[PDB]
């Protein structure tokens, strides 16, 4: 790498990986639209493996910038449509609180207060028409954002279902294929298995469990390659020629809804750049459980914004990722780890690297 790269990551990454005590990490830094990779550590500590850039992490929510980008793409496939009622497309949804609630809402956490979790009773199909026949919205639709895998998640499930495709199917035919995202997986196939990083929680090699929806809310598992590669899909999705994979990329970055100064994309959220580190850093921090916000509706929705701070944080029990890029800048940071450490850490670590860069 140039050495301007290499000093700005190691200086940054070195001291991070040593306060938060992280087994193993990778990073990818995209610079003028070229990927440079750095490892650290271990991906599986009792067998001595070390991280590379074959190995692979969980995606933990960053999962959902791919859900957001498929769902993208079946729109622009004419499949569904974000102002479709979400009873459309699952009849059987006929409580009435359902009334009003479109995909749009599912996709973007504003349905009216859907859970952050799916219960982890919910196992069988039948449970989860209950959950959702059952589920009491706090508030009217539109009004109030509260980050949740059941919204997501139930929106990735009823975006695949025109195509009759299954989520899994959809996902790699429609995305990783085309992408050429040959090692970014929802189920791990034995043949990469020597490659999956073991997460670490408490001192404890983890993987995620299985759960409903985790395929469509945090089930992805990538390498820092194809995160360098997907990161440079959605800086230039012109360079794709995939007519509605680009359109999908596009229509993820759109902004919907206001909160403060973030923006509400498919999975991607953004702030307008140069951002208020400050806002970015401490705006990451879970706070917090459960955080319920008052969001503005962008109507219509801007198109992606180039000059914006677009990112996602994504997290499992034992692993930490971290997504960001600014399409102006043709610039972009993946951070993966194999521990689940504060999200403020993260984009501080990727603000000093891209700040430095821009
Ligand atoms: C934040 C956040 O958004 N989704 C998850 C998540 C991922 C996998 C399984 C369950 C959840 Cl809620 C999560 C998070 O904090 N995960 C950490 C964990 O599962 O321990």
């Amino acid at each position: 790498a140039p050495q301007q790269i290499n000093d700005i990551v190691h200086r940054t990454i070195t001291p991070l990986i040593e306060q938060q005590k992280i087994p193993g990490m990778a990073v990818a830094v995209i610079y003028q639209g070229k990927p440079y990779y750095f490892t650290w550590g271990y991906a599986d500590i009792a067998k001595k493996q070390p991280v590379t850039q074959q190995t692979l992490f969980e995606l933990g929510s960053v999962s959902k910038t791919f859900t957001g980008v498929l769902g993208g793409d079946a729109i622009a496939r004419g499949e569904i449509k974000l102002s479709d009622p979400t009873t459309k497309y699952w009849p059987e949804l006929t409580a009435k609180q359902w009334n009003g609630i479109t995909l749009l809402h599912l996709a973007t956490y504003t349905a009216g207060g859907l859970p952050l979790q799916v219960p982890d009773e919910v196992k069988s199909s039948s449970d989860l028409l209950r959950f959702y026949q059952n589920w009491q919205p706090a508030w009217a639709p539109g009004t109030q954002r509260l980050y949740a895998n059941s919204s997501i998640g139930l929106f990735g499930a009823l975006a695949v279902k025109p195509s009759g495709l299954s989520f899994e199917q959809a996902m790699q035919t429609r995305v990783f294929q085309p992408l050429k995202l040959n090692h970014t997986w929802i189920n791990v196939p034995p043949a990469e298995e020597k490659n999956y990083a073991w997460g670490y929680r408490e001192g404890k090699a983890v993987h995620v469990s299985p759960g409903a929806l985790d395929a469509e809310a945090y089930g992805v598992k990538s390498t820092i390659e194809d995160m360098a590669r997907w990161v440079q899909s959605n800086l230039k999705p012109l360079d794709i020629n995939e007519k509605t994979l680009q359109q999908g990329i596009q229509l993820a970055q759109s902004r919907y809804w206001q909160t403060g100064d973030m923006y509400q994309g498919l999975g991607w959220e953004m702030l307008d750049w140069p951002v208020n580190p400050d806002s970015i850093i401490n705006g990451s921090d879970n706070k917090i459980a459960l955080a319920a916000r008052p969001v503005k509706a962008i109507t219509p929705p801007t198109p992606a914004v180039r000059a914006s701070w677009v990112h996602k944080t994504g997290a499992t029990g034992g692993f930490g990722s971290y997504v960001a890029f600014i399409p102006e800048k043709e610039l972009g940071i993946v951070m993966l780890a194999n521990k689940n450490y504060p999200n403020p850490a993260r984009v501080d670590a990727a603000w000093q690297i891209l700040n430095a860069l821009q």
